């Protein structure tokens, strides 16, 4: 359907990169497509990515360059947006105002966990009659054998279950930063996951989007081509279809 996004920056090819793999939509972490000429039918969405993001300017900029608003990146991190349950609480109104369909910020992990970040915000959200749309995601696994699809739909279920919003899936890949330096899947075994997840996805009622995290190799070792041309696991994200 529409579902198949991707994350992207601007490198040489990128507008050739996102209609060969077949892109519906696309995100920058930014309000705008960041010098990103998307294809004929690939959707941007803006991105409010942390506090210092909310500003008038921003959030028209936003509401001009789409219809649908990503809030807050990983909140819950100190190296991303790094921002309390009730600073985003405090800031949602600004990002409700704008009458965007609109996403929760996505949690770096721990999504379905009481008392977690997310769980405080929906909570608080619900306590304050605040509209919150969708919930988008972050998943990283560190088992990189088949059972990683299943592992992936568990955490989605989950969070399904806990919030009973439709769920994008708005970063994901095999990548394991349970050590001092990140540890990645061989190309054959990222490419099989590329392969059984999105077919998993495609078919999972309640995820409306995904995007593999990345498109470029120049963002990312988890890359999906290298200027114009994919690499194996390009080559299954395209065939998802
Ligand atoms: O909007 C105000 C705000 O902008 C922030 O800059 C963001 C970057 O934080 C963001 O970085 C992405 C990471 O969050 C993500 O994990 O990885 C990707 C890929 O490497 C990064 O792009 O990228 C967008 C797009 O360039 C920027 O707008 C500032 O960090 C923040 O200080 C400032 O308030």
């Amino acid at each position: 359907g529409t579902k198949k996004g991707v994350s992207a920056a601007a490198f040489s090819g990128v507008t050739a990169a996102l209609g060969d793999v077949g892109a519906r939509w696309f995100y920058t972490w930014a309000a705008d497509p960041q010098g990103i000429t998307a294809p004929a039918g690939t959707e941007f969405v803006p991105m409010i990515w942390g506090r210092d993001s909310v500003t008038a300017d921003q959030l028209q900029r936003a509401k001009a360059a789409g219809s649908t608003l990503l809030a807050f990146n990983e909140p819950d991190l100190a190296g991303q947006a790094n921002m309390s349950v009730e600073t985003a609480l405090d800031l949602w109104p600004q990002l409700q105002a704008t009458g965007m369909r609109l996403g929760a910020p996505a949690v770096a992990y721990g999504g379905d966990t009481p008392g977690g970040w997310l769980d405080r915000f929906m909570s608080g959200a619900a306590a304050r009659g605040y509209r919150v749309d969708f919930i988008p995601l972050h998943w990283y696994g560190g088992d990189f054998s088949a059972a990683a699809t299943g592992q992936l739909q568990s955490y989605l279920q989950a969070v399904y279950n806990r919030y009973h919003r439709p769920i994008w899936l708005t970063e994901y890949a095999l990548t394991d930063f349970s050590g001092s330096t990140p540890r990645y899947p061989s190309a054959a075994e990222q490419a099989d996951f590329v392969s059984r997840s999105t077919a998993m996805l495609n078919g999972l009622s309640f995820v409306e989007r995904y995007a593999w995290f990345s498109l470029s190799t120049s963002t990312t070792p988890t890359g999906l081509y290298t200027g114009t041309t994919p690499n194996s696991s390009g080559v299954a994200y395209r065939a998802a279809g």
